[PDB]
C-alpha cells in the first residue's frame, strides 16, 4: 504494498505435467550447452523455478496453427504469396491494452489489404506481438549510467536501479501478458474488425486527412472499386476465410523459449518439439552466432524461423544458416531477413541471394528496411528517416527483380497510434516534433499514417 | 520478485481511463451500493488496487461475440435451437492446463453433436470455463473447522487456515488464468479438434468401452450415418460454421465483475456496459436476492444472463426476475435455470412456466439437473446419483411437452477426465469407488463417460 | 424432297394435356379480342392446329426462373443493380448454331464483367435469344417487290415468293430452335465459359488487337487487378453463384406467345399465367397500342415486361403504360425502354421520367441506343453510326444524373462475330466496308469489338 | 408447310463444316464400315439428308459436362461413389411432356437421396432420357404380323403397317424431342425441385400411402433426421452442389450418333470426338458384336460408355471388351452392365468379375436387374416380377461382397407415374391389374412406388 503503489501477485506453485521425451530432451540439452549471447543475468535457481511454472501453462499457440503457417510460408517462398510482418519494437506490459493491441492489429490489416491488391497474391500476416518482450542491447551501461533496459521480460523501462535488476518473475509476467494479448488478437481477427468492408473508411479517412493524400487517392480508389466489384459478384464476408494474424517475436531469452516447448499430437504424423510461445520466431543480428545456442535452439524446433542479416553478412555464412536451419529442404521453413541500410542493400544483398539460391533451397527473402537505417537526432532521440526506410525496400525490390528471385516480404516496426518517432513521411515529422509523442520503449516505429503510406508505396513497387 | 515467488505490478504508472456516461455511472454505483451476499472479506483498499490492475488488461471476451451469442440464444428461446452449458463446478488454477481444458472442450463438443442429432436443431455451446473461480457456500466454517473454501478467486483449497484467508491478489491470478484458458479454447475451436468427423471415433470408442455400449450403439451408428450422409452430399469442413464455444461463469465476486466492465462503441446505437470477463454469466441460488447487488448488477450489463431457480421459487417471483432482467422483451436475454430435485421438478416447475409464459416474454428454460440432487455418501463424499440426474431432465421434458413449451437446454457439471465423483452410470460407480479419483474442488462432476451417456439419454428425450 | 434439297419433317399430332383454368382462359380471351397489329396472315385453322401442338410441349423456361429474374429486376429498379440486354436483332434458324450462340453468350458475359466493374453493382444478363424470331415491318412490300420478311417464325429471308409466304409450321420450327438454343445457353452458363477467369484473356486480346486499345488498357488492367485481388482473398470459381443468362424476345406473334402460356405450381403462392417461351418479353414500338392485344396480353402474364418508347412518346401515355402494366406497384415488373435518337434523348426523355417517377411506381429505365439511330448508307445498307449509339447512352445518363433517377440498363443489338454492320468504332468501319460481312437478317448489330468497346465506354459513364 | 403437317428445312444453304483431323476421319470411317446389327432400313440418300441437318444443330450436351461425368464415374469405379441410372425403356414423342419428364426427374432424385444415405457416399444420377428413342428387337415381325416397333427414332408405335415403316425424318424429330427434354431437365435440376428438403414430404407421402409403409418407416425417419441434422449444422441449399442429372441412352442408331459427333478444342490436349447427343451411352446386348460397328464406334468417342452383359457372357470376352474400350486404363471410362437373371447372377457373375479385376483396369460394375427377368403373362403382357428384380440386385451384392469388389450401381427402368407394368411390390400388382395402366412402348417399368421401394431395399443392401 500500500506504501509503494505496487501489488505483489503470488505465483502459484503447481504440479508438473509429464516431462518431454528423454530423447528430445537429450538433443535440446546438447543444443543449450552452446554459449548464448545477450542473456539475462538472474541466478540459475530462480530461472529454473520460473521455467518450471511455465512448463505446465496453456500454450500461447498450438501446433496445427504452426503447421498451417508453414504451408502459407511455403507459398511465399515459391513466389506465390507475400509476407507482411510488423508491430512494436518492444511490447511493454503497461501498453499491453485493448486499444493498443486493436490499433496494431488494425494497422496490420490495413497494410495487408493494400499490399494484397498491389501484389495480386495473398499476404500472410505476422504480428510482432504476444511475446516481443526482450531486447538485446549494444551497451551494458546506458547514458544515465544504469544497467540497460532489456525489455519487460527481463527488467523495467523506468530509469532507476531497482527497476533495472534482472528479475525472472518477469518470465511469468511475460507469459500472462502474451496469452492475454493473443486471446485478444484471436477475438479481434474473427470480429467485424477483420472484414474487408472496413477498409472503405480506413483508407478514405487516411486519404482525406493526409498531406500527400492526393498522391494515394488513385490507388485507394482502385482498391475501393476492387472491393465493390467482388461484392457485386456475390462475395459476402461469410464467403471468405477468417482473417489470420500470426504471432512472432525474437527468440532471445532461452529460459522463456525452452519453458514454452511442447510435443505435438503425432496425429499429424510424428511428434516433434514446437515452441508454443509463438507461431514463428527469429534470431537477431546479435545472437546469430553459427555455433551459439540461439541457432542451435532454432534447429531443434519445428516452427518456421527467421535470421536477421546485417551488413557484415557474407554469402558463405548465409549458406551455413540455410544448411543448419533448412536441412530437410522445406520451402519457407527459413526466412532470411535483410537489414542492410538503404545505401548498402543494392551492393551487399545480390551476392548473398545468388549464393543461397544456388544451394537449391527455397528461403523467403524478407526486407527489414528499419534496423539498418537508425540514427540519433540532434535533439537526442533514436530515430529513422522515412525516406531511407522506403529507399531500402526499393533497393531490395531492385536486387530481386535483377536476379529473377522473389522479393518475399517486409518486416517493419509500426504502431497504430499517432506517435512521433520516425522523421518524415507525409506529415513531415521534424527533429523538434519527435519530442511530442516519442512513446517507444526501444526503436522508433512508423506511426499509423507512416506505415499506411509505406504500404501504398510498396504496393506501387509490387505493381512493376 | 522471483525470490518472494511474486509478480510485482506498479499501479502509479497506470492512468487514465475515460469516464462512463453519467447515467451508466449512476446506475452502476446504485447497483453496487445494494446488499451483496457471499462476498469475499478482504480490505477495500487492497481490492481497489487489484481492480485498478484489471481495469486496463485485454478483456477475456469482446462485445461483438456477446451480441452474436445473444442472437443465437434468441433462437433457443424461440424453440429453434438447444442450449448446452457445461464444465467444472470449480475451475482451479492447479488444473488450468492444456490436457484438462482440451478434455473439457472435447466432452462438450462430443455431447453437442449427439444433442444436435437428437434435437434436429443447432446446439449452442457454453462452457463453464475461463472464470468459474468463485463459489458461494452454505456455511462459513467447513467440517474441519476451517473457513470454507470459496474457489481460487477467493482462497486456497488446501486444508489449512493460512491458505483459507481471503486474498485479493487472487482477483488478478483469476484473470491471468481465465485469459490463458480462453486463449486456448479459441485455438482449439478453430483446430481439427472441432471437426465433426472426429466424432466417429470418439463415439465409437465410447460405445466399445462402455459397459452399456450395446444400449447406445444404434444411436451412435445413426449419427455416424448422418455425418457420412452430410459428407456424401458434398459438405466438407470448409463449408461449415467454425465451432463456437462461449465462456460463462457465476457472476459472484462483484470486485471482479465490475473491474472487467467495458463500455461498447456506437455500433448498436447507445453505448452499453458489457461484462468482458465472459460471454454470459448467471446469478446463483444464494445471491439472487431480488433487491440485492447481483440482480441489480445484471440489470446494468448487456450480456445474456441466467438465474438459478431452486425449489422454493414461486411463479410470482419468477415473473419479477423476468420483468427486471428482460425489461425490453428481448428473446434470449434471460435464461431461467431450473434446479428442483428429480422428485420435485414435475410438481414445482409447471406453475412457474405457465406464469412466465403468460407475460409474453421469451425466456430460455434450462434444466440444471445437478444442483438439486446432491447428497452426502456414507464414505463422506459430496455426491450425486446418475439416475436422479437423468430423472430430473426427464421430468423437465415432461413438464414442457405437457405445456407445449420449449425445453431449451441443460446446464451440467462435467469433466473430460475419468473421475469418480457421481455414483452410478454404466460404470456403476459405487460409494467405495468414489475414493479412487475424487478430484473436484467443490461439487461432483459427471466424468467423460457419464457426460456422454447423459447426452445420449437426453438425445432420446429430444426424439421422443 | 430429294429434288428440292429440302426435308419435310412431320409434325407429330399428340394428345393434349388438361386445358388452362376456365377463369384464366376467360380473361385471356377478353384480352385477345383486342385488335393486334403486325400479325401474320396465315389462316385461322392452321394457326389453331399449330398452337395446339405447342400447348403441350416442354416449356423453354420455368416459373421459378421467372420469379428469380423478377427479384433481380426489382434490385435494378431500386438502383442497386444494372440491366444488360443484348443479342441478335433477328435470330435465324440457319445461324442458330453452337458457334453463333456461344459467340453471343461470350460477348454478353464479356460486356457484363466490364459493366459490373464500372457500375460497382450486379449486372443482370438478358439475352435476345431463344425466340427472337419475329419482326414487325414498316412496309408490306420490300424494295424487291416482295412481301416483307417478318422473321423466321413467320416466313423466310430468301428473296422469293414461296419463301415469303406466312407459314404457321414455322411456329413449331421456332419452338424447336428456341428450346435447342436455350438448352445450349444453360449448358454454356454452367461451363468454364462463364468463369470470370476467362476475362483475363478476352479483354487482353481485345486490348492487344484493337486500334484504340491504348484508350481501354487502363480500365482493362484495373479489372484484371480487381479479379486477381479477389482470387488473392481466397475467392475461387466454386465460391461464386452460377452465371445466369436469361432469355428474352419481342412478344409479337400472339399465336406463339399464347400457345406457350402455362400455369404455375401454386407451391410459390397462387397459380397465375406465365409465358414460358422466355423469361422476359417486351412490346415493340409498332405494337404498343394502349388498347391493343399486345399490351393486354402483357397485363395477363406474370413475366417481367418491357415497352419500347420512341420519340413520339408523351409523358401521359407513359403513365398509362405504368398503370396498365404495373397495377400492383411491383418494382422491376415494368421496364420502359428509351429509344429516342441521340439528338433527341436529352430533350424528350426528362419530361417522361419526371411524370412516371411522380406516380410512385418503380420502373426500370433502360436505354436502347440503337433503334432510334438507324439510316441507309449511300451503298444501300441499313446501318448505324457507333458514335451516335454511344452519344445516346451518354445523353440517357445525363438525363438521369440531372434528375437523381437510376439509369437502369442498356438494350443493344450485338453479335460475337466480326461483322461489318455498324459504321465506326475503333475499327473505323466505313460505308464501303459494310459489304464484306453484312450478315444480319434485319437491323445492323454491333460486332464483337464494337460491343466490347461500347461496354468500356458505358463503364466510364457509370464511374461518374 | 402447315397444310401438310410438316416442317420444311432447306439443306442447300447449310455448309460448310471444318474437316476432322485426318486420323479421326480414318478411324470413324473404319468404325462405320463394320457390320452393324439392328439398324433401320431407310434409304441412304434420305439418311444423309437428315444427318446433314443434325450436323449443325446445337448439341444436346457439351464436352465439359462429359469430362465432369467421367471424373465422377472414376470415383464410382474406385469404390467411392454409387451410380444410379434410370428412366423409360422407350421414351416416346407422345409422352415427352413437362409432367412426364418432371415425374421421371423426381423419381430419380427421390431414389438418389435414399441410396446416398444407404451408401454413405455420393450417388451419380444418369437418366435414360433426352434420346432413348431407338430399340433393338428380338424379331423383325411382331405378334400382329407387323414390322416390329423399334422406337420413335425409327417408326411409330401405332399397330398399322404405314406407321411401322422406317422413316428417316424421325432422326430430326428425335433430336428436337431430345433437346427440348434436356432443356427442361436442366431447368428442373436448378429449380427448387432438386432441393434435398423436398425429400421429407416425398418419402413421408410414400410411407403413408404404401401398403408396406411400416416396413420402410424406420429408414425414412432416419433419412429425415439426417437431413435435419445437416441443416442444424448450418448447411443450407446455397452451400450444396447444384443437382446434376446426366443424359444417357443406348447408342443404337448409328445415323443419329454419327451426326451428333462434335470435335472438342485444345483444353485436354488432343482434339477428340465427343458424341454430344448424350453424356454417356451404352451398347446393348444385341449390338455388342466385338468386331461390329457399335463397339468400334464406342472406341472412337470420348464419352464414358457401358456394355450390357447377358447370361452368355464369358470372362474372356468381358476382358476383351475392357481392353478394347478402356485401352488407356481410365477408371470410369467403362461400365459393365450385368443383366443375368436373378436365378443366374450368383453363378455367372463371379468368374467374370475375377478375370476383369485381374487385368488391373477399374470398370464400374453396374447391375441391370430388369432385362434378364422378363416374362410373358397369361393376359399377354410383357412383364417382370418385382421379387425377381430385387433378388437379382441382392445376388449382385453378394457376388461383390464375396470378392471384395465394388457393387458400383444399378440400371433400372422406371417412371414417375402410377403404371401397372411390373407385377408385385407392396401394391401386389396382379396379372389382372396389368390391364389398367400398361403404358410402356416397350419393356415394363417400375412405377413411382415400386422404384422407391426398390431404392429402400437397395439402401438396406448397401448398409448390410
Ligand atoms: O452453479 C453452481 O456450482 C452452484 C453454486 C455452487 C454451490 C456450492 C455449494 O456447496 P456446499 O457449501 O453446499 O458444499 O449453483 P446454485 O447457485 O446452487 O444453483
Ligand atoms: O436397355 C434396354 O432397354 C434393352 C434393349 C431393349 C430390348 C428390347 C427387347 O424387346 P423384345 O423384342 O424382346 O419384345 O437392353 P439390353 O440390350 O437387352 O440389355
Ligand atoms: O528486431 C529488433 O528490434 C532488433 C534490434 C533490437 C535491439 C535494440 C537495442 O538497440 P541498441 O539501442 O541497444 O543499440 O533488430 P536486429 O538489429 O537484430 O536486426
Ligand atoms: O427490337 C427491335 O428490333 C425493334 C425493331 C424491329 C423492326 C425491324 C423492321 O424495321 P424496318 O426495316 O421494317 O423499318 O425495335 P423497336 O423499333 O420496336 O423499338
Ligand atoms: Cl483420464
Ligand atoms: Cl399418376
Ligand atoms: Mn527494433
Ligand atoms: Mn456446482
Ligand atoms: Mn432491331
Ligand atoms: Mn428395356
Amino acid at each position: 504494498g500500500a506504501m509503494n503503489w505496487t501489488v505483489d501477485i503470488p505465483i502459484d506453485q503447481l504440479p508438473s505435467l509429464p516431462p518431454l521425451p528423454t530423447d528430445l530432451r537429450t538433443r535440446l540439452d546438447a543444443a543449450l550447452a552452446k554459449p548464448a549471447a545477450q542473456q539475462p543475468t538472474w541466478p540459475a535457481d530462480q530461472a529454473l523455478a520460473m521455467r518450471t511454472v511455465l512448463e505446465s501453462v496453456p500454450p500461447v499457440t498450438v501446433p496445427s496453427e504452426i503447421v498451417r503457417l508453414q504451408e502459407q510460408l511455403a507459398q511465399v517462398a515459391k513466389g506465390e504469396a507475400f509476407l507482411l510482418q510488423g508491430g512494436d519494437c518492444a511490447e511493454t506490459f503497461m501498453d499491453n491494452t485493448e486499444p493498443h493491441i486493436r490499433g496494431n492489429v488494425r494497422a496490420l490489416l490495413q497494410m495487408a489489404v493494400v499490399l494484397t491488391y498491389g501484389a495480386s497474391m495473398p499476404v500472410v500476416k505476422v504480428a510482432r506481438i504476444a511475446g516481443q518482450y526482450a531486447k538485446p542491447r549494444s551497451a551494458d551501461i546506458d547514458a544515465l549510467g544504469l544497467r540497460s533496459y532489456r525489455g519487460d521480460m527481463i527488467n523495467g523501462f523506468a530509469p532507476d536501479a531497482a527497476a533495472r535488476e534482472h528479475d525472472p518473475s518477469r518470465l511469468v509476467r511475460a507469459y500472462a501478458n502474451a496469452s492475454a494479448a493473443m486471446n485478444l488478437v484471436r477475438a479481434l481477427t474473427s470480429s467485424g474488425l477483420a472484414s474487408l468492408h472496413l477498409v472503405h473508411d480506413w483508407n478514405r479517412e487516411f486519404v482525406r486527412t493526409s498531406p500527400a493524400g492526393a498522391r494515394y487517392e488513385a490507388l485507394a480508389t482502385e482498391i475501393d472499386r476492387g472491393l465493390r466489384f467482388m461484392s457485386a459478384c456475390g462475395v459476402a464476408d461469410r464467403n471468405l476465410q477468417t482473417a489470420e494474424i500470426y504471432a512472432s517475436h525474437e527468440a532471445l531469452v532461452l529460459d522463456y523459449e525452452r519453458a514454452m516447448l511442447r510435443l505435438s499430437d503425432g496425429d499429424d504424423g510424428e511428434p516433434q518439439l514446437f515452441d508454443l510461445s509463438a507461431h514463428t520466431v527469429w534470431i537477431g543480428e546479435r545472437t546469430r552466432q553459427i555455433d551459439g545456442a540461439h541457432i542451435a535452439f532454432a534447429q531443434v524446433i519445428a516452427n518456421p524461423v527467421g535470421v536477421k542479416l546485417g551488413p557484415n553478412m557474407t554469402p558463405e555464412l548465409a549458406v551455413e544458416y540455410v544448411e543448419r536451419l533448412d536441412p530437410h529442404n522445406k520451402p519457407g521453413r527459413l526466412t532470411l531477413v535483410s537489414r542492410m541500410g538503404n545505401h548498402k542493400v543494392r551492393d551487399l544483398l545480390p551476392p548473398i541471394v545468388e549464393k543461397v539460391q544456388a544451394t537449391g533451397h527455397q528461403v523467403i527473402w524478407q526486407c527489414d528496411p528499419m534496423h539498418g537505417n537508425t540514427h540519433e537526432s540532434s535533439t537526442g532521440f533514436k530515430t529513422r528517416h522515412f525516406d531511407r526506410i522506403v529507399d531500402e525496400v526499393q533497393g531490395f525490390f531492385e536486387v530481386h527483380r535483377a536476379l529473377g528471385t522473389h522479393p518475399g516480404g517486409i518486416h517493419v516496426e509500426i504502431t497504430g497510434e499517432n506517435v512521433t518517432e520516425c522523421l518524415g513521411g507525409a506529415q513531415d515529422i521534424s527533429e523538434t516534433d519527435l519530442a511530442g509523442r516519442y512513446e517507444t520503449a526501444c526503436d522508433p516505429r512508423l506511426n499509423t499514417q507512416q506505415s499506411l503510406e509505406l504500404a501504398f508505396l510498396v504496393a506501387e513497387m509490387l505493381r512493376d
